[PDB]
């Protein structure tokens, strides 16, 4: 147990991979490379298994920081999911991925409202989920 290497003891999710990268990558590369494989990437995030896909990181905001529901109800990212899905997160030192979702509040592409999603509980679909028309 003396110095090894262990075996990337990381979610499956995009921490996961933007994880992977921060191994490799540098910090200006990295971002890029990683935000583009979220982007237009569907993730089931592990809340009760939904799938969006990622096509912006708010690099600004985490599972820590605060946000409205999407509606207005203010809860810290993590509480979100782990204390309204059960998804405890404990990673929430990556960014967010605000990703285009199929929840159409009404037909004929063009979108409904994002899903700001956390890199460590969604798990990486490589789905794309094309999804809308727009």
């Amino acid at each position: 147990c003396t110095d090894v290497s262990h075996k990337v003891l990381r979610s499956e999710t995009v921490l996961d991979f933007m994880f992977n990268f921060y191994h490799q990558t540098e910090e200006h590369k990295f971002q890029e490379q990683v935000s583009k494989e979220l982007i237009g990437l569907v993730v089931l995030t592990k809340y009760n298994n939904k799938t969006y896909r990622v096509d912006d990181i708010d690099w600004d905001q985490n599972p820590k920081s605060t946000f409205k529901k999407a509606d207005g109800s203010e809860v810290s990212f993590l509480e979100y999911y782990r204390k309204q899905y059960n998804q405890e997160i404990t990673d929430l030192k990556q960014p967010v991925l605000v990703s285009q979702p199929k929840r159409r509040r009404g037909p004929g592409g063009t979108l409904p409202g994002p899903a700001m999603l956390i890199p460590e509980l969604c798990y990486l679909t490589g789905l794309t989920d094309k999804m809308r028309n727009d």
